């Protein structure tokens, strides 16, 4: 089976998307820093709203993986947990005097149940009462030390991050912040092991949660195949220039682009990532966040044999939208301003999903940029923001297309 | 034999770095990007450091400096074969610069080869280039760091990343990725240079080529203080899976009886062990009250009814109570810092002997209660090296020491 | 008539609130800070939970008083609107550049809008054209300056804050951050010239909007009338001892008060003021975030004729918990402690009468344990007015409320 | 002469500086983050560079005053003290049970002591034992409080900030922050008491204690006269649009300036006070940092009997650089830039005399600019002076500087 993603409007037919989970009943407000989440969201009503966003997503044919679901499916093959738990439990990752006892007991649970400890870390308390266990509580007690072996992963609800399908295959992201690299894991054994995918045939392009990478990072939301041959690259706090050179070098190299349009962001706007301050809606229509889209460098880097390493780069002095316009061939964007005229408060309504061109799922509170939606064309579908949207994520960060078709440019 | 046998012992070999090129490239807007607290003032910073140096070689102790031992490292071609393979590579220079940047520094004298691998090189530095030019321009219109290799001004702190623990050493797997650089370097020194080539020495645990994951270890932490005994102070830089597996070692090859791990609490976790607590002498700590009266202490012995042939129990004394029994002590004298003129920290002082420590010319409280406790107190400025926050013992990496009967 | 509260769980007959209205309308991420407030929200559908909870509140037989309203009929008074004119517009806050202008302006609107621009501040392009208002909007667009002749004012959401009802008379808080001060005097206007203030009986513990109070600093959600002559005030970074000392003294001197329970906060918590960290719910129970409420240090500051002063002070031994469970004649307070599914903090809550609580929908656990406890909750949404760090009990000025014992 | 000042590069015949003390002897990590500090620095030291300083100027013939000196000198004045203690001893500056002691203990302390507690703060500790201090003992023993009654007044030494001679008088400046209030106090006690200010001809253009201001804030720092009749403000985030236009108007009123240039900054909340970022060395020289200068936006203020409010703003169409060297009827103004070698700034250093500046020993760079344009630059040392964000300029409040266009 052919799985791939060859644009931002057209018709989606494959998304891969994961609910809030045990990970966010771990979010406290003083832990909520250095776990890498904005805030502590109401888990309950968000698995609710989650679950009324993959509804309306799945009335329409599309067809939604959940992460959960096929974590759980994938570790039922005694090859795929062994694969996990070997690179997830080990001395260096909990300690040599826990390892023995944190995965017999993993083991021994029904496989849900795994999926969700997998996700949403494990405590020193989940464990049963042993020595190991014990010295940890102290650790916790005296001296104000973590109680999870295993920590939690709430950013799993943005699976746009940690993987990007760009055309013919995806890439498996090499995480900035250390502790998601252990996200990106999972969903390479998903990937690797379960039947929708160990049988279907894709590339894999960039990634492999074996290697270090060092300074190559890359995130999800910095990607874009917008067709035409054309890829949007994102560089600024998440996405490094080593990685992105490496990405185009392995696209080139089998012809799955023609093109890698790298979107530089100044400093100051550097920890934005690209589908934060510009999005898609239709075949020519885009969101944008002005202060931010008139500052970016656009660079176009295409293959050329006539260098060492099979490649050149031009700086661009039009502007990010007239490059990215020409690209696909149209004279020109229609554009849409989100972050003073009539409007009635700030609202920001970048990230939203196309589900096909001209069909759209944003959220609920951003009435005055969906408004122009509509007038512009758009049939916005809306959920609430309440608890998913206290993540810094909209539509489109909570979603990862497998299978999306293309437009003719 | 290398070595470091306690902490007053008579000192004979520590290796010491000065600040250079790296802190030459220090802003006020990348400190914090290269994990440097301020921007010295360098000249004066080096001035300061050879004084520091040249008073510890007039009591006779071989102090080496670490520019001197890469740049005489790096002769060896199979030693600079070593370090390349692993700092130039496609993932840590970019695919489009690894030959113009090898190349370029392969062709260097030596001794300029070694200032620039400790201090970064930038865009600029390389000859006119395509790669060279781009990587200028994300500079100029992006504001991007433009280093192919970026600055290590923390290896003027030698105490950090390697620790002699006895007839060992730790190659330690540092708490930030961007200071594995200095690990690799000093690794390639062990490795090649015939002051340790040759030399008997076991390696107690570290690699510079693998990803120890949540293991980490900061020198500081460490201190073979004598009697089979090792203390490990345990925060945020120090982790029990590193630390636990130190002992482990140490514990394999009858390098040592007792690991005595320093629980520090979650408040002064940022803190290393040697930053508020230090010997002077055979039984003098200088100490940071407030948090060494709160270290809860954890005692590591080998238990052969053990998965892991260890044991542990947490000391229902204080730190300083289960230090002093460790070396046979009753009491310990204690210089507190933290009446007095101001407010100074004493602590971090390097001894070079029993009675005979170097510390700095500010702290005068704290420096004369030394010298009244019986310590002479050799003082070096602190106008630059001390804004690094790091004092007489993070600046130094003591190889050989002699013990002391206890 | 003669107003006054009286307990913390008494039947509530005359609260004050305020709801989100165009101060919100300009919270920005990049100025929600500078503004104080958690974060950007979404206005209307706070404004429809604010309606909400008034509504709630009505319908149990409250009379529930609204700033904006009320601001809106004060102002109406020519009297009342230059007091607080004289005081708002002058070149130390507008600058002279535009005094004459934003006042001769804001004196041609109609009331209802006049008072909607008192609380949700004024720009400069709100400002009919001027060589004045264009410079501002000069400064905004060259260099990034606030554009604002009067702030936003988001905080008089919660209406707890600024000034507090104890025992028939009223503190008017002098308040930490300057930039709120601006939030007590409109409040002082309206206890001033409103007809439902004018003319009722009651007195002015402490406060003056036209001195500078230095470092003595109160804040409402610190302040807890429990009863019997006892006063609750808590002593974090918010409430000062130089103004704690000065409500107690006053408290005394006119018979108003037996003895203030200072509530010590500790140095790390000492930035929760004590209505979040401990609420009433009923006579003999309370919800209370453990690890905080341990630690809290209780002192007793009493009045004493032998004393320079007027007062004595003793720190108490027993537990904040047990010393307020005394204060009240009690031999134990219940306690449902919050802060079994997830993290959640249910205090905050304000008692409508013994029993009947108001709190958030989203504190589900801290709930259920509260409605075991006896308690009927009512809850509203915490998606929007909650991103305010407050819940139902800062977002309430009790005006009347009786008595228990 | 007459008490005024009427350039930033000309003479210097008369400055007021304020040393280490005290204050700064209170100073510790946990608390130099309020009262702004980058980190203690060591007092007796700083205490020497101080003088060292002072001693260069006053070795050229410059008068140079002392701020504890002159306080302590207008304290022996009862009245003067009362003025002060009036307003510094309320009851809701220290607290109903402490306005006594606090007080008869002050009065009971000799000149050369009040002054020292006056800007270094008084502590509970400094008190007679007594109930008083003890329940204020208490609160720190258990809730964790302050210990001072009075705080400490670090940013005396910064004397530019506080006040500023413009001309023929001065500005009582209302500070933006908390922790520098207290200063403007003292040093308009000076001012109105103290015999040599007592009985001279001078005027206060703005400024007052005793009154609230709100949110009209002005800091020195950000304030030149720079002859001609120009004044230089520049509005960012401690000097206000409010207090600006005020000083303008009072300035014009009195025809003491003809124009008023108002430099605005561009956003940040770093604070960056223009003598920062932009200094006098000659009369047609001038110190930049290139980065910021070239983003300032020339405003001019000048008088206008017509409109409502005596006074016309138009903004200026070329640079901030243009519009100044244009003020002061010159073709263009010669710039040093600052931030080869390593980094540096070398802005705010002050000029004794036009050629004659004093700046820091570490920015050899900047210096040798300087003197290769014909500028003679003396050095002080910054190693703890140059720990509290300031230089020469940010350490000098000129009382006496002759006119320019010599």
């Amino acid at each position: 089976t052919k799985l791939g993603v060859h644009s931002e409007a057209g018709k989606l037919r494959k998304v891969m998307v994961c609910s809030p989970g045990l990970a966010h009943q771990r979010l406290t407000p003083s832990n909520c820093d250095e776990l890498l989440f904005d805030d502590v969201i109401w888990v309950n009503q968000a698995k609710r709203d989650h679950f009324d966003f993959v509804t309306k997503m799945r009335e329409r044919g599309i067809d939604v993986l959940e992460m959960h679901n096929l974590l759980t499916e994938t570790i039922q093959n005694p090859e795929a947990l062994k694969w996990i738990l070997d690179r997830k439990i080990t001395a260096d990752s909990v300690g040599l005097g826990l390892t023995s006892e944190l995965r017999s007991w993993l083991e021994s649970l029904e496989p849900r149940k795994l999926a969700e400890y997998l996700i949403g870390g494990v405590a020193a308390d989940d464990l049963p009462a042993s020595e190991g266990a014990n010295i940890l509580k102290m650790y916790r007690e005296y001296l104000g030390h973590s109680s999870f072996l295993l920590p939690p992963l709430p950013n799993t609800q943005f699976t746009r991050d940690t993987t990007c399908w760009i055309y013919g295959g995806v890439t498996l992201n090499p995480m900035y912040w250390p502790a998601r690299r252990q996200e990106t894991l999972l969903t390479t054994a998903i990937y690797k092991f379960h039947p929708e995918f160990a049988n279907a045939e894709f590339e894999i392009w960039y990634g492999d949660p074996d290697k270090d990478h060092g300074s190559s990072t890359l995130e999800g939301g910095d990607v874009m195949p917008i067709g035409n041959g054309v890829v949007l690259i994102g560089m600024g706090e998440r996405s490094s220039r080593q990685a992105i050179g490496q990405v185009a070098q392995s696209l080139f190299a089998k012809g799955a682009a023609e093109r890698v349009i790298v979107a530089g962001l100044p400093k100051s706007r550097a920890a934005m990532a690209l589908d934060t301050v510009f999005s898609f809606c239709d075949r020519d229509l885009v969101t944008v966040f002005p202060e931010v889209v008139k500052e970016i460098v656009p660079f176009s880097l295409r293959p050329d044999p006539s260098s060492p390493y099979g490649m050149n780069i031009r700086r661009e002095e039009k502007t990010f939208l007239e490059v990215v316009a020409e690209s696909l061939g149209l004279k020109k964007l229609r554009v849409v301003e989100t972050g003073a005229a009539e409007r009635e408060q700030w609202d920001d309504g970048n990230n939203v999903v196309c589900l096909e061109p001209g069909v759209v799922v944003g959220y609920d509170r951003n009435t005055y940029t969906n408004t122009l939606l509509r007038k512009a064309g758009v049939e916005v579908i809306t959920i609430s923001a309440s608890e998913l949207g206290r993540g810094r994520g909209g539509g489109h960060c909570m979603t990862c297309p497998i299978v999306r078709d293309p437009i003719d440019y």
